[PDB]
């Protein structure tokens, strides 16, 4: 085993390993997937910055002194498995060995940490989309982890210079309802219903995790749009949707979740949500030109509203998982 690699915690305050690491994310992301490019700000603020009821456990792997790679492990409070966030070795020394022994040191974190399996989410093809590289799925299945029965996320770009989703602009607002918008803090009022948007003082509980995950976002950079549809005779929040924006990338952004509430269905509110909630966003992110979005594949009609608005399928978001395995 030992000689060749080093394995070094992850530290926010060391300046030189987290410059390393930036720098091998820069580097593979030229010769990886389709996406934004890792926006520093987000990244470096993912190391003060926790998810709620989530622990990190992140590594560098070191040889001759540099980061040739990374591994980060989320375990969730209470559950009984650790997901893999990273495990990225530098592309010029692939091949190598170096993931082979960044995913035992993943398992033995698993072991001690005593959870049971590991979950990832892996980049494939879509059926008729673009072919992907296939090493990634192959490195999986020979570290003995297996595709998930989950089913996958299906994921999807819309580039708005070969569509404008706006040419027509937003369209009206069905009678009885208003729209609002807020930034990167959920206003007070919309706290408890956009927690409940989609199902005591439990509200507590909800709403607190809900803010964690607000101000998790916020020291990490970024930014966020989001229209929300009210109906006016009752006041209740129909719907809202929304947009985050990394400090980076200025051409790029993230179109979240459209929830629409039971009761106020039929009214076209969920293409209204979008489309003026876009409209928002480009009034003050004015050169975002690429949206990527992601839904199940297993819903053709949430895929198919997206396309509709332009949104084209690309490649496929595999979930696997496996064993930690014994210690024994
Ligand atoms: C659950 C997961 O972690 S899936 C991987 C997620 N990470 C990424 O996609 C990030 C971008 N990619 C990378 O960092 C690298 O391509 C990753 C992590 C494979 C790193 O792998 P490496 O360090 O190059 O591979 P490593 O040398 O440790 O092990 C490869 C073993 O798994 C398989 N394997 C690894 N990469 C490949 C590949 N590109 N093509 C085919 N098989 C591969 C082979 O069986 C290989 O066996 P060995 O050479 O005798 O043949």
């Amino acid at each position: 085993t030992a000689g060749e690699l080093e394995f070094v915690p992850l530290a926010a305050n060391d300046d030189e390993t987290v410059g390393q690491w930036l720098d091998l994310m820069a580097l593979a992301a030229e010769t990886g997937p389709r996406a934004a490019p890792p926006c520093n700000v987000d990244m470096v603020g993912s190391l003060r910055f926790a998810p709620p009821a989530t622990a990190l456990d992140d590594w560098v792997v070191r040889s001759g002194g540099r980061v040739v790679g990374a591994l980060r492990l989320a375990l969730p409070d209470g559950a009984p498995t650790a997901r893999v966030d990273q495990l990225l070795v530098h592309p010029g020394r692939r091949r190598r060995g170096i993931g082979r022994a960044l995913w035992a040191h993943a398992r033995e974190l698993a072991r001690k940490h005593d959870r049971t399996t590991l979950t990832a989410t892996v980049v494939e093809s879509l059926p008729s989309g673009p072919a992907q590289d296939p090493g990634p799925a192959a490195f999986a299945a020979a570290m003995g982890a297996h595709r998930s029965d989950i089913p996958a996320g299906t994921h999807q770009w819309l580039d708005l210079d070969r569509h404008d989703p706006l040419a027509d602009g937003v369209p009206a607002v069905p009678a009885g309802y208003s729209l609002v918008t807020w930034g990167t803090i959920t206003p007070d009022e919309y706290a408890v219903p956009v927690s409940e948007l989609e199902l005591r003082a439990a509200q507590e509980v909800r709403t607190s995790y809900a803010r964690q995950f607000e101000t998790m976002r916020v020291g990490r950079g970024r930014r966020a749009y989001h229209t929300g549809a009210v109906h006016d005779a009752t006041g209740a929040l129909a719907g809202y949707t929304s947009v985050s924006k990394t400090t980076g990338n200025p051409a790029y952004a993230l179109q979240g979740m459209t929830v629409v509430h039971r009761e106020h269905r039929g009214h076209a509110l969920g293409t209204l949500l979008k489309l003026a909630n876009l409209e928002y966003v480009l009034r003050h992110e004015p050169e975002v030109r690429l949206v990527e979005t992601a839904n199940a594949e297993d819903n053709h009609p949430m895929i198919a509203v997206n396309a509709a608005l332009g949104f084209e399928p690309y490649d496929r978001w595999v979930f696997w998982t496996a064993e930690a395995g014994p210690s024994d």
